[PDB]
């Protein structure tokens, strides 16, 4: 159990560009879209980085010190800070997001205003785009993507269906509870479905990442 260890460093403070802002900070979004521009290619960059929450997911300071909020930099592989957090860094679960609904309808499982509230259903259905881009066009069945499909979200919280829809190069993912749904989008934007075990992994980079958004 992620309770029982300490939270994983996932990088070191040098692998990350200059001028590190706040997740909730003013400037996130300058310097993350900086980031993903410095990468080549025209399309979605493949991120170097990547959440693994078995590995990574364990106790930090925000555990401790009443911490209702989750890490950013976790969900996206990036946080130099493991232990020292004082955000949280494991998936939300139903306990820390019956205190987020004490603490906040406006913010979302990382402390920032909610998709919803500038542009009643609780959306928690994720559009999954660019498939077989994320692939590097490995010649899979539909049985074989959905299977990767359902173990990269089912390991971001409780699954209410998944549904791979090969025509349309893309699937939908919808969640038990929204801010698995906030996290999940987070944690698999731009990421490869390749696995260390495809012939294809070393040149994971080459692909063009997830697409990942909120559906419609
Ligand atoms: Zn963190």
């Amino acid at each position: 159990s992620w309770r029982d260890k300490s939270a994983k460093v996932q990088v070191k403070e040098s692998e990350l560009p200059s001028s590190i802002p706040a997740q909730t900070g003013l400037t996130f979004n300058i310097w993350y879209n900086k980031w993903s521009q410095g990468f080549a290619g025209n399309t979605r960059f493949v991120s170097p980085f990547a959440l693994q929450p078995q590995l990574h997911s364990g106790k930090t300071r925000g555990d401790n010190d009443g911490q209702l909020f989750f890490c950013l930099f976790f969900a996206k592989g990036m946080c130099c800070l493991g232990p020292k957090c004082e955000y949280l860094h494991h998936i939300p679960d139903e306990e820390d997001i019956g205190k987020l609904a004490l603490r906040t309808e406006v913010l979302d499982c990382f402390g920032r205003e909610k998709f919803a509230d500038y542009r009643r259903k609780k959306n928690k259905t994720l559009y999954v785009g660019g498939i077989d881009g994320a692939l590097n066009s490995k010649h899979l069945k539909p049985a074989q993507i959905e299977s990767r499909i359902r173990f990269v979200f089912s390991r971001l919280g409780d699954i209410d269906r998944i549904r791979y829809v090969e025509s349309k190069n893309c699937g939908f993912v919808k969640f038990k509870y929204q801010a698995n749904a906030e996290f999940a989008k987070e944690a698999m934007s731009n990421q490869t479905l390749l696995l260390p075990s495809d012939k294809e992994w070393d040149d994971r980079r080459e692909g063009t990442g997830l697409l990942v958004k909120w559906a419609n």
